């Protein structure tokens, strides 16, 4: 030992928080802070659960390498959702590997040759609503994401033929991942016999696809799955096999729809509220007014890069309301911060929602100021802003959720007036993608196309 951080109470034998914990998440790991300030433990059927809020506090999580911290143990309902061997079921040489061709896949040089598919699709889908209107911003950006991410991801063969048969696999994976799965990934629910033949459909569906490309060689592709059909392990010439390809387009696929789609809504929603729109809604269409004298009509990354206005507002819906809660490592070699001593064992935690809610790092956090990231982003101090994580493993669609909520919101203030219906929703902490409550809604009222 050394000095163990403060055990949270809680008088129920054996479960301790458990009841208190599941059923207001934010709310209990919140009130856990305030009465036992930066890092504390929880029990729950004797598992100890560290907690880290703050920048001082997130050090020895996002610095500390694979050896010294795991993924495995708490990402494991990942396993039979993404398939055998992939990602967070990987060995470490064969998992980082996959992570190295995840990169390649979404890259600078990628995303570039990505943006005119992700502006089509935008402008396609916004065309066809009318001159008037309402809906729910939530579901149409959760159907826009899926649809293009259906091309960027798997391609243009699954986007033209089998993009509604994808759509509903997809949805089948979703619905096999209850509370009860992060607990028990393999409990014999009818849910997850659904979700594991579903997955093994998607497995089918996708051989019929890389075998067609390697019996026409030449023709090239532009998507991520081309990118894992000529990723390569190193030493083997054995390359990748069908099963894996599918685990990882799986595990992408999921991506964007648990998280760009929450926060890809959240922007919209915030800028186009009343006092938000008084204030930081002029300074972004000045700013697509100047993008447009430089560069035209069109949306290209390089278009997009400049936006730095919006870029913000998209930015400090992530600083609000967070699509993750929480992120997760079992600890290998025990370590120190302050006075206090992690033992090898315990899960700890970190809290993108709660950490960037912390007054003495961001000034006024239950306010709504894009352009409190214009003074943050000089600030020396690593891991204040935590959304995308950090480290060796650090977010690393990024780019690509900015560019797509960018691409979908440039698409909107240019073509849209747009009004918040009714007051602003509250978010779903206790739901399995943490989003806006429905109803969701904007009312639209067309400008001149
Ligand atoms: C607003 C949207 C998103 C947020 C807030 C977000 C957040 C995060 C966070 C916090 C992590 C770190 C997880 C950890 O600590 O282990 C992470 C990891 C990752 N994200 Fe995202 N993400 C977003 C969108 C995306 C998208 C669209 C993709 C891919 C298409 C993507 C791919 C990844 C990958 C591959 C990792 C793994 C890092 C690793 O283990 O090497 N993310 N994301
Ligand atoms: Cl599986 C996981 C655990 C913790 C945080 C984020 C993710 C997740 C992911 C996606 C692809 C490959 C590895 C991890 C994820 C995958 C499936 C369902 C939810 C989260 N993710 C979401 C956004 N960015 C990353």
């Amino acid at each position: 030992k050394g000095k163990l951080p403060p055990v949270v109470s809680s008088l129920i034998p054996f479960v301790g928080s458990g009841l208190s914990f599941a059923g207001g998440p934010l709310q209990y790991t919140t009130d856990a802070y305030k009465k036992y300030g930066d890092i504390f433990t929880m029990k729950v059927f004797g598992q100890r659960l560290t907690f880290l809020v703050g920048p001082d506090a997130h050090v020895p999580f996002f610095s500390q390498g694979d050896a010294e911290l795991s993924q495995d143990e708490p990402y494991q309902f990942s396993v039979p959702i993404f398939g055998p061997n992939v990602v967070y079921g990987a060995d470490l040489a064969h998992r980082n590997q996959q992570l190295k061709f995840i990169a390649a896949s979404l890259s600078t040089k990628a995303l570039q040759s990505y943006v005119p598919l992700i502006v089509k699709e935008a402008e396609d889908f916004f065309a066809k609503w009318d001159k008037s209107g309402t809906v729910d911003i939530r579901d149409a950006l959760a159907e826009l994401i899926i649809l293009t991410a259906s091309r960027c991801l798997m391609g243009k063969e699954i986007r033209e033929n089998l993009f509604t048969e994808v759509a509903k696999l997809y949805q089948t994976l979703d619905e096999g991942l209850l509370p009860i799965s992060v607990f028990f990934p393999y409990l014999p629910i009818p849910a997850h016999k659904r979700r594991d033949e579903a997955r093994l459909a998607m497995v089918r569906m996708f051989k019929k696809i890389i075998d067609e490309r390697r019996a026409n060689p030449e023709v090239k592709h532009n998507d991520c799955l081309q990118v894992f059909m000529d990723a390569r392990y190193r030493g083997e010439e054995q390359a990748l096999n069908d099963e894996e390809i599918t685990g990882l387009m799986i595990a992408l696929l999921f991506a964007g729809q648990h998280t760009s789609s929450v926060t890809g809504s959240w922007t919209g929603l915030l800028l186009f509220e009343a006092n938000n729109k008084k204030k930081f809604l002029p300074g972004v269409l000045e700013e697509q007014e100047e993008i447009r004298k430089e560069f035209g009509d069109e949306l290209t990354m390089e278009a997009l890069n400049k936006m730095d206005k919006l870029h913000r507002c998209v930015k400090e819906a992530l600083r609000m309301y967070p699509p993750l809660l929480f992120v997760m490592r079992k600890v290998i070699k025990p370590f120190s911060y302050k006075d206090y001593y992690v033992p090898e064992g315990d899960t700890v935690f970190v809290s993108p929602a709660l950490s960037m809610r912390v007054e003495e790092v961001f000034p006024n956090a239950d306010q709504y100021n894009p352009e409190r990231f214009v003074e943050e982003d000089k600030q020396a101090q690593k891991y204040r802003f935590v959304g995308f994580g950090a480290g060796r493993h650090g977010c690393m669609g990024e780019n690509f959720a900015y560019l797509q909520i960018k691409t979908i919101w440039s698409v909107l203030l240019r073509n849209f007036d747009i009004e918040l219906v009714g007051e602003l929703p509250k978010p779903d902490y206790t739901a399995m993608v943490v989003g806006p409550a429905h109803p969701c809604l904007l009312r639209y009222t067309r400008k001149h196309h």
